[PDB]
């Protein structure tokens, strides 16, 4: 039988997301659909505008059967790490046969060809890559130029490689590359991205900031808007990066360069830039602009700020990017979802965590040969991120307790 | 020639402080007056309501000739550590002859008698203490009972040991004790504490919170009130603990018990209490009440919160409480003050820091047998505290830069 996996953030779940999910299901005709979803922080280094429990419920309402958390250590990395974590979780379920992602080109054959080269690492490609890195280009640029030069040597059209300047197709190549690395049999598919009625998740979050609520409503499915309003009515949203800005900036003034040198992703003089800009600027917005230069994107800097505040160190990320996620966290499922979750319990290659109050017992008793210390470090980060995030709920009445322990997986009858 | 030393916090400088300074000057008739003053955080675990540069200027205008900073590692400790740092700084100037402190008993002979016992550690006293250290008693209590039982054996009145339940006389004993430890020749004196026109510093900060400025005005010398208004009008005040509360509470959610176990001052299950209360409560006020129990003072809990965010570890404090402050930091001086500073350059036992941009050069060039690593760690903490505190200036425009480097010692002309 067929099971559709999808890799998602849903920050917030909007019409474009409904378009993807519906397209994916109609294309593949799966018996079940499983989503692996970023938690309370997304890949761009921002908080989710409402939390993962709310967004899990929306995913269920929109046609997902089971929602899994993509652990924080992957959810907040650049595309390579993000993709690797996401494919490991989907593959580890033991049931996912097909994955569909939105694509600018909608050219799956092109993406598979590129993923194969990056997987096999032919020496001519490596030679080109090394030269470009030596020339001082950043890895994404160097890889691009190296692939182009490789395409040319092969008598292919190198201009086709320009498709990899588009974010979603880059991610696509990384999903496929990850599946190749871990030996997964998952079939990958593209669907065409449309619009940016379809506003980007970032535009919609900006509409919320400006309190243009009618336009927000026009951008989201009804159940998504309803849950968004629910969270806002109870003071659990919206949550914006700028709400965390004074914390981040103040926290960096507590740290010296020695600290940042241990944090994953620091290189190219970024330790000194974090150290100096933290002391010379008075707001996180100004901080970001101070650290920012030609060779750094805002998303890279914002990711580094999250890695710093959560003390996500180099050794921990190295192990996570080698051994992968050590557990499957269930954020929610439907009555129909029970059926595929039951099969996962038989077929999964990682321990399944439903009841967080039990996760240490799950680890102690599992037959699966996981890395115990890595498991504990990974899930501790997931919990820490939730606990930190909840301090920024607008209403103080919502800031108590550990929501990973107090909120069980969302459940909806079918 | 006589130089009056005074140990002070001045948070803010009020009429009781003017009474003390006037009384001390009348008693000692000093040629010069040097204050050693807590920086931007005081001994009760709270931020100074305006910063150290403003309060140093107030001190000079009220008749102090030279203001020195009490380094943070001492300023934020309990009475023993606070006193030790303060007396070390004053003794290290090489010019201080007399120290006068406010006293509940105004009985200097008694305070001297108690410090002598603590310093000389009689056999009988040590026995009692070891007994009392068992039966679960914390040291300051076990000490009090050991002292009482000691007083009985010698045939003195043990009820008199209850004079040491009083805050100022506790400090008095510790100043004298510290002077004996380091072999200081400083003469200590008491003046009786008096108390309308006299409100405590805590009462005045609450008046400020409630915006009763006329009552604040009535509690403060004119120049003290004037500079308080200046800082407020210029967006550098007031600064209250509750302004830092969300930072502290959020920060504790980033930490596990292993972290608090390394922080100075943690014992008696306080690590578990910090950890659990941080996750169970939604505000720092609620956090503090959660941690509070009969055997804990709020001041101790508040101090521990400060040691936690500044990562003031057990070993760093143990060395500091052994070797003392490694530098004399000058916050301000008058014209008259320049004179005694000139003599200090010949007589001082620690390196003197005027220009913070030069402190590494000072440390490099000094012939004094300081601990260089400890010097660097102590002054790093002073700078960190200033930088952290400045993020809580009400005006965002005032939050940039490192004030320790941007603001030279205050110089007042006569
Ligand atoms: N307009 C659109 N058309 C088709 N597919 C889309 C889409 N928008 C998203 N998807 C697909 O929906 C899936 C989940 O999207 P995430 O939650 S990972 O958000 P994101 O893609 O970064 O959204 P953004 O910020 O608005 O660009 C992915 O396969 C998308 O390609
Ligand atoms: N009313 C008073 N009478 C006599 N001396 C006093 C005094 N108030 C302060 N002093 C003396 O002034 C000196 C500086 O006091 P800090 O700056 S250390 O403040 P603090 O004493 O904690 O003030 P509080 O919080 O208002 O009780 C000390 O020797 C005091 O004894």
């Amino acid at each position: 039988m067929k099971v559709l996996g999808v890799v998602v953030e849903y920050n917030p779940f909007h019409n474009g997301h409904l378009y993807h999910l519906t397209s994916a299901r109609e294309l593949v005709k799966p018996d079940y659909t499983i989503a692996v979803m970023s938690g309370n922080f997304c890949q761009r280094g921002e908080p989710a505008v409402i939390d993962k429990f709310a967004r899990a419920e929306i995913a269920l309402r929109m046609g997902v059967d089971v929602v899994l958390e993509l652990p924080v250590v992957f959810a907040t990395q650049d595309a390579g790490g993000f993709a690797f974590g996401a494919v490991c979780v989907l593959d580890a379920t033991g049931v996912v046969t097909d994955v569909v992602f939105g694509s600018e080109s909608n050219d799956i054959e092109f993406l598979q060809r590129v993923a194969r080269i990056l997987y096999e690492q032919p020496d001519e490609y490596q030679k080109f890559l090394h030269e470009e890195l030596k020339k001082g280009y950043s890895f994404p640029n160097a890889r691009k130029y190296a692939l182009m030069r490789y395409f040319s040597m092969k008598g292919w059209n190198e201009e086709e490689v320009l498709k990899l300047e588009k974010s979603n197709d880059i991610l696509g190549v990384e999903y496929i590359h990850s599946a190749l690395k871990i030996g997964s049999n998952i079939r990958f598919h593209t669907i065409k991205r449309v619009g940016a009625r379809f506003s980007s998740a970032t535009a919609i979050r900006n509409l919320m900031r400006e309190k243009r609520w009618e336009e927000v409503r026009d951008s989201l499915p009804e159940d998504s808007f309803e849950i968004l309003m629910r969270e806002i009515n109870e003071g659990r949203g919206p949550v914006f990066l700028e709400n965390m800005g004074d914390f981040l900036l103040s926290f960096f003034r507590l740290k010296n360069m020695d600290f940042f040198e241990k944090i994953h992703g620091f290189s190219e003089g970024l330790e000194k830039r974090f150290h100096v800009c933290a002391r010379q600027t008075g707001s996180y917005r100004d901080f970001l602009e101070c650290v920012k230069a030609k060779r750094f994107t805002f998303s890279r800097i914002r990711r580094l700020a999250l890695f710093s505040v959560f003390e996500v160190n180099k050794e921990f990320v190295e192990k996570s990017n080698t051994k992968g996620p050590q557990y499957i966290r269930i954020l929610g499922f439907t009555e129909k979802g029970r059926e595929i979750l039951s099969l996962m319990r038989k077929k999964a290659k990682l321990p399944i965590v439903t009841n967080m109050s039990l996760y240490r017992k799950v680890l102690e008793k599992t037959d699966l040969p996981v890395d115990k210390q890595l498991f504990l470090e990974q899930i501790d980060l997931d919990v820490k991120a939730t606990n930190f995030y909840s301090m920024f709920f607008p209403s103080v009445e919502q800031r108590c307790g550990e929501r990973d322990f107090s909120i069980h997986p969302i459940f909806l009858r079918t």
